[PDB]
């Protein structure tokens, strides 16, 4: 087994109702729907009084300064957005981590065990937050998709489905 239960229905808590998280725009996120989903989410939801930064290497997806496009091109802000080495703060208070579409960018293997097929680095210690929403089908390859057992601790994880189903059910249609 792993360590989760409700899919996006859970986001509503770590997303549309989680004092402190970090939208981690991975490959799907912006190219999934998050781009405009986490966009309205980071707004209609940040207004509730919840924080939302972005936990991802400054390259989690296609180009480098691109995942910030879904944040900018959509509407979400990048001032509360931390690339990588500075994520030590985002996840320092985030009692969650909406890890949307990321995959090898969060490979906590470096945080858990270097045995991984790669070497990892200062990823975005996402599992090291309250909950975590790794939204994607399942066999997410990415640049590595290796060691990522992060989905085995306190309700922190991945929510099978498309990043478009992520914010659509939580911030766009919980119940
Ligand atoms: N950006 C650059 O210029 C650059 C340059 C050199 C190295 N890198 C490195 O490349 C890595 C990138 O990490 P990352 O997490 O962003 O990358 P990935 O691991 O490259 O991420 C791809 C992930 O997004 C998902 N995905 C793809 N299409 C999707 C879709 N249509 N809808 C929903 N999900 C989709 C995939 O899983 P699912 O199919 O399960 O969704 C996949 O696992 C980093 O280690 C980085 O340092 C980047």
């Amino acid at each position: 087994r792993s360590v989760k239960a409700g899919s996006a229905e859970d986001a509503a808590f770590i997303m549309k109702n989680a004092s402190k998280v970090i939208i981690v725009p991975g490959y799907g996120m912006a190219v999934a729907q998050a781009q405009h989903a986490l966009r309205e989410m980071a707004d209609v939801l940040k207004k509730e009084g919840v924080e939302v930064s972005y936990a991802i290497h400054p390259v989690a997806g296609r180009m480098p300064g691109h995942m910030n496009v879904l944040l900018a091109e959509a509407n979400v802000p990048y001032d509360e957005v931390f690339e990588l080495e500075e994520i030590n703060s985002s996840f320092q208070t985030a009692d969650v981590a909406f890890v949307i579409g990321a995959n090898d960018v969060t490979n906590p293997a470096a945080k858990t065990d270097p045995s991984s097929p790669i070497y990892g680095m200062p990823i975005l210690d996402v599992e090291k937050a309250g909950t975590v929403l790794f939204i994607k089908r399942s066999m997410a390859s990415g640049y590595a998709g290796v060691e990522n057992e992060l989905f085995f601790r306190n309700n922190t994880m991945m929510l099978f489905g498309d990043a478009k189903k992520m914010t659509e059910q939580i911030v766009q249609a919980m119940n």
